[PDB]
């Protein structure tokens, strides 16, 4: 029972919700792979793990994906919550040469994962081990294209980090610019590729329909969850929330800007709809009768497919998470799965 605040009845009747059959394996594995790297405490990881519901975002979202391929990308996307995990702490510690140092660890690292499987920062060894595995899938062009997306993460990240220390509170139009980085978009659109095992021609994948495909699918997930996370991300002094920055700079309420954030992640939704008909039909003239055809078409229709999964994944996470609970914490500033 979704609140109404955030209820999206679209999704829920029009997007029903999809399972990969790995995921069973898949929630223990990346349970035990946060355990042996250390990237949470064992008492964290035991009492915690599981309910944050990290491999069925995924497995909800990269329908079709290679078992191992799933579990490399669901052990990379739990480290991506740890990471925003300590990236907080460091700012709410102001650890700055701290957050340098670990800024320069990650640049290194995406380049060079292999001489960091075992580097003495737990949190970077994690790093390099699950890329060093999202490496293997595809040839050294898109893994080149994920490190070139995944290095204007990291210093997304930083800006982020002299916003909060500042006090910096974005403009809509920059926190728009910021967000698609933050929330790592890019990567999300790339990681499609190896989970259903083709690297896309350049012409394919930025195709003005597969493009705005993309493009929606990511705005719809980071949106949402500026509209859900936003509770939690006030109580512990983010500013960076398209909620947030509505308040700040137009001078809107908090129930009008959760307004304004929900009728834009509303147009998402209808927005993509139109364009899911041009993706889908694009995929359908790939297939000219050659086998290289069949197979530039079943992947970009899979891709348009977990395109649209992600809104089904993404929406239903955020009310199953333990991640968004605020209102059960001792400490509202603190969450209990966070290093402190
Ligand atoms: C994992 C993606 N997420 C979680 C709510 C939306 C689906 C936001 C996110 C992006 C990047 C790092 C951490 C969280
Ligand atoms: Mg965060
Ligand atoms: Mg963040
Ligand atoms: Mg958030």
């Amino acid at each position: 029972a979704v609140p109404p605040s955030l209820r999206l009845p679209v999704i829920e009747a029009a997007f029903p919700r999809q399972l990969h059959p790995y995921w069973p394996k898949l929630q223990e594995t990346t349970r035990t792979w946060l355990l042996e790297k250390r990237l949470m405490p064992a008492d964290k990881v035991e009492e915690y793990a599981d309910g944050l519901c990290y491999t069925d975002l995924m497995a909800g979202y990269y329908l079709g994906a290679p078992d191992e391929v799933l579990q490399a990308i669901a052990d990379y996307s739990a480290w991506n919550f740890v990471w925003d995990d300590r990236h907080d702490r460091d700012i709410v510690h102001g650890r700055a040469g701290a957050w340098r140092r670990l800024r320069g660890l990650l640049h290194t690292a995406l380049d060079s994962p292999g001489d960091h499987l075992h580097h003495e920062d737990t949190l970077v060894a994690g790093f390099a081990d699950s890329v060093r595995r999202l490496y293997a899938f595809l040839p050294a062009t898109w893994n080149a294209r994920f490190a070139r997306h995944f290095h204007t993460v990291i210093e997304a990240y930083d800006r982020e980090f002299h916003n909060r220390t500042r006090g910096i509170v974005p403009g809509v139009e920059e926190y728009l610019e910021l967000r698609r980085l933050t929330f790592a978009h890019w990567i999300w659109t790339d990681l499609l590729e190896p989970s259903s095992g083709c690297e896309l021609p350049d012409a394919v994948r930025k195709h003005p329909a597969y493009r705005r495909a993309a493009l929606l699918s990511q705005e719809f997930a980071a949106w949402y969850n500026d509209l859900c996370s936003l509770p939690k991300e006030i109580a512990g002094d983010e500013v960076h929330n398209l909620g947030i920055s509505l308040i700040t700079h137009h001078s809107l309420t908090l129930e009008e800007a959760i307004g304004e954030v929900r009728r834009r992640v509303e147009e998402c939704i209808t927005e993509f709809l139109a364009v899911e008909r041009d993706a889908l039909r694009f995929a359908d003239e790939l297939a000219d009768g050659t086998v290289r055809g069949k197979e530039l078409s079943g992947a970009v229709r899979a891709n348009v497919g977990n395109m649209r999964n992600w809104f089904s994944s993404v929406y239903w996470f955020h009310h199953e998470s333990g991640r968004y609970m605020v209102d059960s914490w001792d400490d509202r500033s603190t969450p209990p799965y966070v290093n402190n």
